[PDB]
């Protein structure tokens, strides 16, 4: 079987992407962010706080007829970015694009943080890192992904993410139109249950190649590229008039500026992220100092190769006995 749905970016900015899912007999459809960085599918519910929700499409369990309250189960996250959701689980259907899973675990929050509060356009998340970080207790839970595998064509799901523009997410097969050349990949660590990976190297611009192992995750949840600090400093200084800011919390240039690309190494391969994709507006209404979409992962512990980064190429997540991750240019 096979599954391939559209995904659209929320704003102007590709701040993140939304997927339509459906939940439920009869289906109710929820825009989700299918997050390669987490592994819980959670969705705003008719049990979620009044003053939590604002605008979102809610899922209602009662009025589903394949809904399942999973007795004693609670769901509760937190993400790198300082946002949380809790709540309880159902067993009910989800398909993606034609692909359907039944007796897949559906997180209903009962709570959310107010980042998810001010995103009226997501409706929930859908994991697609590795099922041992799923937070389902007392029994761990698995994701969709992980359920729908042997049933796939090909145990594979592939990101195509458009840059101000829709893009696609397939499961079981690869599409050989959506790419030029070949797809490169590279061996994945799953101890931290994340798509880990280990790049080969970057360039500024037309500059010199750098071959340095730059260790990091494929997460199409997570919207920036974050890199050491010694590759953005880098990155940046071909830039007149940016800075890091500390006010703000990142590197900032004048929004005059044209970005120089930048290029990650994949295996022998190269992925070049063209210069406009780095540019994420103004810092603030009105404001001519701009966000850049390169920042330090510093304070963070880890690399992430986030959607910057993912949606300058073909993204083939290899969900094989042994995972490893495909890179190509589209
Ligand atoms: N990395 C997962 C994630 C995705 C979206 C959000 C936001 F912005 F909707 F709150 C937070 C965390």
């Amino acid at each position: 079987s096979t599954g391939s749905a559209t995904t659209t970016p929320i704003d102007s900015l590709d701040d993140a992407y939304i997927t339509p899912v459906q939940i439920g007999t009869p289906a109710q459809t929820l825009n989700l962010d299918f997050d390669t960085g987490s592994s819980d599918l959670w969705v705003f519910s008719s049990e979620t706080t009044a003053s939590e929700v604002d605008g979102q499409t809610i899922y209602t369990p009662s009025k589903s007829t394949t809904a399942k309250l999973l007795s004693g189960a609670t769901w509760s996250i937190s993400y790198g970015d300082g946002s949380s959701s809790s709540g309880d689980v159902y067993t009910d259907t989800v398909s993606v694009g034609g692909l359907t899973v039944t007796g897949q675990a559906v997180e209903s929050a009962k709570k959310v943080s107010s980042s998810f509060t001010e995103d009226s356009t997501i409706d929930g998340l859908l994991g697609l890192a590795f099922s041992t970080l799923n937070t389902v207790s007392p029994t761990q839970q698995k994701t969709f992904f992980d359920n729908a595998k042997a049933s796939l064509d090909s145990p594979v799901f592939t990101a195509d993410l458009g840059y101000h523009a829709p893009g696609t997410y397939n499961f079981g097969f690869i599409d050989t139109t959506a790419y030029t050349g070949s797809i490169t990949y590279t061996a994945v660590s799953t101890k931290q249950g994340f798509w880990e990976w280990t790049s080969t190297g970057y360039a500024v611009g037309s500059g010199t190649f750098k071959s340095t192992s730059i260790d990091g995750i494929a997460d199409t949840g997570t919207t920036l590229l974050y890199l050491p600090a010694t590759v953005v400093s880098a990155y940046w200084a071909q830039v007149s008039g940016a800075k890091s800011s500390s006010s703000v919390g990142g590197y900032v240039f004048p929004c005059s500026a044209t970005l120089p690309s930048f290029t990650f190494g994949v295996g022998s391969a190269r992925i070049v992220i063209p210069g406009d994709y780095i540019d994420f507006g103004p810092i603030s209404t009105g404001s001519s100092s701009c966000f850049g979409g390169i920042q330090s992962s510093a304070g963070i512990g880890i690399n992430i190769f986030g959607d910057v980064a993912l949606k300058a190429a073909f993204v083939v997540f290899n969900g094989a006995t042994t995972p490893t991750l495909g890179f190509a240019s589209k």
